[PDB]
């Protein structure tokens, strides 16, 4: 019976929702009070009719943030770099620009006074462009006051804390973080032997998305992954005390809230709500004006610990592909939901918010 009651439970939550946006593929896993549960639906490609199951690799994209929240974490538990540190104590081509004005946490945190949610389309994937770029820009509004979702801001984050560890991102990623967290399944450069188990990405006629090099990419969204992997994240954030000493306070550090815009309190890469918290309310959260327009903050007195009757959670897109990440630290609770199509957060939030709902 509990079996078949918790396939009911996930087919219910899924199977419309995949209709209704023409998802291709779906990958859902559950951490349930320490035990994992895979459901797996449809097909990773099309043409060549490769079903989804659990090793199948996705583009997360912007959960891809939580990851390098967690490299940063690392960085601080090492005493490389402060959240208050200066911008530029890190980069010294940044000297002399705004940056010196700017804190690792207003980056971290979307409230540098205004970077934009992408690069300008005249910034390539190159580090003279890129270094040209941040030391051009200048704030809308004074950093920390405002709030707006930027890649170029938490990429910047990612950047100085690998510079802070004085090694590419890139590197620090595939050899210390992944090895670390116990992560083979996932990649910012998938190889070779693994490309047989990269899912399509659909979008408009179904054309074929793969995500090419972008200005600070692997920072940003570079992340592919199995819903397997993703969820052995998702339990190493529900017990960071289960990793050797530095890497427990590198997650823990992913868990501190520092402002809130509306319900939801923004960590590094993790964005939480009280639980439990209406449907309506957590799609208000993860909402395009949330994610395009600026919002003031409201600023805490001291960083809030993000545990207990709390919903985390993390949104990710690419041009053909949409993740959902959340968790609940006080019921031991985890879910990874990936498909190969970008459809509406609105969503995706639908499926986990019938799923957690239907745990409790
Ligand atoms: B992360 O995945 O949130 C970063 N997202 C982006 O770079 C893109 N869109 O941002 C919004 C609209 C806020 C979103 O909901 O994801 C993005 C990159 S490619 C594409 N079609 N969208």
């Amino acid at each position: 019976a509990p079996a078949d009651r918790l396939k009911a439970l996930v087919d219910a939550a899924v199977q419309p929702v995949m209709k209704a946006n023409d998802i291709p593929g779906l990958a859902v896993a559950i951490s349930l009070k320490g035990e994992p549960h895979y459901f797996s639906y449809g097909l990773a490609s099309k043409e060549d009719g490769r079903r989804v199951t659990p090793e199948t690799l996705f583009e997360i994209g912007s959960v891809s943030k939580t990851f390098t929240a967690t490299l940063a974490g690392y960085a601080l538990a090492q005493d490389k770099m402060r959240l208050d540190d200066r911008a530029s104590q890190h980069w010294p081509a940044l000297q002399g620009s705004r940056f010196d004005g700017i804190s690792l946490l207003d980056l971290a945190t979307y409230t540098a006074g205004g970077l934009p949610l992408q690069f300008p389309d005249s910034v390539q994937k190159d580090q003279a462009q890129i270094r040209d770029y941040y030391r051009q820009w200048q704030p809308t509004y004074a950093p920390g006051s405002q709030r707006l979702y930027s890649n170029p801001s938490i990429g910047l984050f990612g950047y100085l804390a690998a510079r802070s560890l004085g090694q590419p991102f890139e590197r620090l990623m595939e050899q210390q973080v992944f090895p670390a967290l116990g992560l083979e399944q996932t990649h910012l450069d998938v190889p070779e032997a693994a490309l047989a188990q990269y899912a399509q990405g659909y979008g408009k006629d179904d054309r074929p998305l793969r995500v090419g090099p972008g200005p600070l990419d692997a920072e940003g969204h570079g992340v592919k992954t199995s819903a397997a992997d993703l969820l052995r994240f998702v339990d190493a954030n529900l017990h960071p005390e289960r990793l050797d000493r530095p890497w427990a306070q590198a997650l823990d550090a992913t868990h501190r809230g520092y402002y809130k815009v509306g319900d939801m309190t923004q960590g590094l890469g993790w964005e939480a709500y009280d639980w439990p918290i209406s449907l309506k309310r957590l799609q208000a959260g993860n909402s395009t004006p949330m994610a395009l327009q600026p919002h003031r903050i409201a600023r805490l007195p001291a960083p809030q610990a993000l545990e207990g009757q709390r919903l985390l959670n993390k949104t990710g897109s690419t041009n053909g592909f949409g993740a959902y990440v959340a968790f609940v630290p006080g019921r031991d609770l985890g879910l990874v939901i990936l498909a190969n199509r970008n459809y509406p957060n609105a969503e995706r939030v639908k499926i986990a918010y019938a799923i957690l709902s239907g745990l409790e």
